């Protein structure tokens, strides 16, 4: 199958009602690689950063990998729609859409 | 599985002996969607067109498929390495990450 990209775990496509809660994660193989999230082509969600919508990264020892979250809280209906993962490393650039539908 | 983004068809690894010649393509859905090629995360091979690469572009009316191909003529040894392919649309952006390895 496909090429080994820098996504071990790429982030998926989420489903949540509004006023609900949802994380959309990477995890990316071990500087730290860093992260931007984006809804459409260029609005970079470090931007937005506040009551629905928080940003967290981490580091698993054991297994060497990082984690990068994207935490939706209070969901609205103007969160549907396309986004987009993007990591960087010292030697490589990837990056992954997925879709998040707010229903109600 | 994984989220649907803007490859119908990714760029796959690829291995040639060296003074070999070897394709590597993309597919996108149907303005044109436009798409970059890079070795690494900075060079991009649209400046280093001439007698070992080649870019070519096309589109299939039946299908509404875009194809992106990059050649690779006569290879050398330095060619090997880490390779990606970027496309973007009015609304998306997407890539793929894939290696050469030339040998002999």
């Amino acid at each position: 199958d496909d090429p080994i990209g820098l996504f071990v775990m790429r982030p998926q496509d989420g489903e949540v009602t509004v006023g609900g809660s949802i994380t959309f994660s990477a995890r990316v193989a071990g500087k730290p690689p860093v992260v931007k999230w984006f809804k459409g082509k260029w609005v970079d969600l470090s931007s937005k950063v506040g009551q629905h919508l928080q940003l967290h990264d981490s580091y698993d020892r054991a297994s060497k990998v990082y984690l990068f979250e994207l935490h939706i809280t209070d969901a609205q209906p103007a969160f549907t729609g396309s986004y987009r993962c993007e990591v960087s490393t010292k030697d490589k650039f990837d990056c992954s859409n997925f879709n998040l539908t707010v229903h109600e």
